[PDB]
């Protein structure tokens, strides 16, 4: 099973500077409870952006690479490769993987975040004449979580 797993801004923002622009510990909560005991496949920089593989699940690597050997991490070297692993494999990233992967995908997991930040990586453009939202849910606010964000599913139609 193959799912995008991401959070965008208003104008579809990811990324700034190898990092998040936010901070919204209920969206990292909300990543750890869809992709503990599956899959995580990622670009480099991402993973280097992380810095350590994500606890309790399969991390994979996409890196040209052939160095790349890191302790608790599966690498592949092209796209290709992302189809041979089993179970429910989430595309976590980043703008690269999202845009090679955004037409390949059953389904997104999408947390819009309710506000605009200065980006420098994108989520491609997507349509909702294609997909179709099987679920959103706004994400609670408190002291910890003060950006208003929405859970998406959608489902390619
Ligand atoms: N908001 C969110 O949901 C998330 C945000 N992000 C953000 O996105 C940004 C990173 O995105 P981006 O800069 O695009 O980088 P990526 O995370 O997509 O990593 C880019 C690298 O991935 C490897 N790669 C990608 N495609 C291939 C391929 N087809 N074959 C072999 N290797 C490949 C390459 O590594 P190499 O050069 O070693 O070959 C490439 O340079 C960061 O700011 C991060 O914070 C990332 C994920 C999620
Ligand atoms: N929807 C979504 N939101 C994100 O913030 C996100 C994403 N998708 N895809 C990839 C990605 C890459 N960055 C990161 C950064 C930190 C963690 C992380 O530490 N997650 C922990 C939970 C931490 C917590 O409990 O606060 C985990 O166990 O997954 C994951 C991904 N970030």
């Amino acid at each position: 099973t193959l799912s995008i797993l991401v959070a965008h801004d208003l104008q579809r923002v990811i990324g700034f500077e190898n990092q998040l622009p936010w901070h919204l510990p209920n969206d990292l909560k909300h990543v750890k409870k869809l992709s503990t005991g599956h899959t995580l496949v990622m670009g480099r920089k991402t993973f280097e952006s992380i810095g350590k593989p994500l606890p309790n699940r399969r991390n994979v690597v996409l890196t040209s690479d052939t160095s790349f050997n890191v302790e608790g991490v599966d690498v592949i070297h092209s796209i290709e490769d992302i189809y041979q692993l089993p179970g429910h494999v989430f595309i976590f990233g980043g703008q690269t993987l999202f845009e090679e992967m955004i037409d390949k995908v059953d389904d997104m997991y999408i947390t819009v975040i309710e506000g605009k930040f200065r980006g420098d990586t994108f989520f491609p453009p997507y349509t909702f004449e294609d997909w179709e939202v099987a679920s959103s849910v706004e994400g609670k606010l408190d002291e910890k979580n003060t950006i208003p964000h929405t859970f998406l599913h959608l489902i390619r139609k």
